[PDB]
């Protein structure tokens, strides 16, 4: 709150989470997802403030990622419908493994 206000990255108003299908939030620093409701999020995982991470989405189901809480808590998400699993959610991941370099920086 020194210069404006937060920076989001993306935001997907649909997901499908083996829990519940939801809107997914993404923000520079956190994973944020809520459910039908106004332009926010029910919940929110500051990246760093998790700390596991798997890309299964490749040639997978229909786009799924998977992230840990360095705590003992996961983070499984997905989107897909009956023609919008692709591009649209490949590159919410892709932003998932572009935000990945801000908290855990992979190579040089």
């Amino acid at each position: 709150m020194a210069t404006s206000s937060e920076e989001v990255l993306l935001i997907v108003k649909k997901v499908r989470q083996k829990k519940q299908d939801g809107a997914l939030y993404l923000m520079a620093e956190r994973i944020a997802w809520a459910p039908e409701g106004k332009d926010r999020f029910t919940i929110s995982h500051m990246y760093a403030d998790i700390k596991c991470q798997k890309i299964s989405p490749e040639g997978k189901a229909k786009i799924q990622l998977q992230l840990v809480l360095h705590a003992g808590d996961t983070t499984n998400f997905h989107f897909s419908n009956e023609s919008t699993a692709v591009k649209e959610r490949d590159a919410v991941k892709d932003l998932l493994q572009q935000l990945l370099p801000k908290f855990k920086r992979k190579a040089n």
